């Protein structure tokens, strides 16, 4: 007796329940976020971050954009956040502009909100077609720049031409010396590039880049 109207209620409390739990979810990542941020625990540690996980999505994506330039570099801004020593990419978008690229982050930010998922900006992406993964004299004056402004922000090369290859860096600031030596993997780069980065290549290092497949980013 009254068993259909039972299940039917059952259902609802369900959907309720879970439309109530994603809130819960966004709303206490959105306060761990803001704390992380309030702590900058990179500001101190100059090799804080360790890690960088990238979505599918974002993978995807970049990797289209990258080869729909040819040999042409191509770029784009990063969407994601902070979890410990690890930078998540969550998702991008192609460039283009400064006025346009605000416009575009805080209406992906805004979309993700609706699905009750927490993102923001949290770095560049840009192409070496050709040339490998690292970071030319251009792109390290402009990632210490963006680690003194647009911080917590990791710069993500693609070389869409040649295995996944993929670069995740962070540099050091003006003045600070690493210990060591760290040549890491072997890359194999064109004569005419081997000094730029041989002149600064000490000046920035390499996450550990991994990638995850999310619930949403199942499409
Ligand atoms: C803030 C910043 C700092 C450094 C670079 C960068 N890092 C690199 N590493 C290796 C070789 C080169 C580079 C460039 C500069 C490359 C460029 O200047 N271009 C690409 C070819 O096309 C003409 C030109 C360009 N300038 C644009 C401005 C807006 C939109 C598209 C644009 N393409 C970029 C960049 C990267 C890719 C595309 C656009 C800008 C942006
Ligand atoms: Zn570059």
């Amino acid at each position: 007796s009254g068993s259909g109207m039972a299940q039917k209620t059952w259902e609802l409390a369900n959907n309720m329940q879970e439309a109530q739990s994603i809130d819960e979810i966004y709303k206490y990542d959105k306060k761990q976020q803001q704390e992380i941020l309030a702590a900058k625990p990179w500001t101190k540690d100059h090799h804080y971050f360790k890690y960088c996980k990238i979505s599918a999505l974002a993978l995807l994506k970049m990797v289209m954009h990258a080869r729909s330039g040819g040999n042409l570099e191509v770029m784009g801004l990063m969407l994601g956040k902070v979890d410990g020593e690890t930078m998540i990419i969550m998702d991008s978008f192609a460039l283009p502009a400064q006025a346009a690229a605000y416009e575009y982050m805080a209406a992906y930010i805004e979309n993700a909100k609706q699905v009750g998922r927490l993102e923001n900006a949290i770095g560049w992406y840009h192409s070496h077609p050709g040339y490998g993964c690292w970071l030319s004299g251009i792109d390290v004056s402009t990632q210490m720049l963006n680690q003194q402004f647009q911080e917590p922000f990791v710069a993500v090369v693609i070389d869409p031409t040649r295995k996944v290859n993929l670069g995740a860096f962070r540099t050091y600031p003006k003045g600070y010396k690493p210990p060591d030596e760290g040549p890491s993997e072997y890359q194999t780069i064109p004569l005419n590039k081997i000094e730029d980065f041989g002149v600064h290549c000490k000046q920035y290092y390499a996450l550990e880049v991994s990638y995850f497949k999310s619930s949403l980013d199942r499409k």
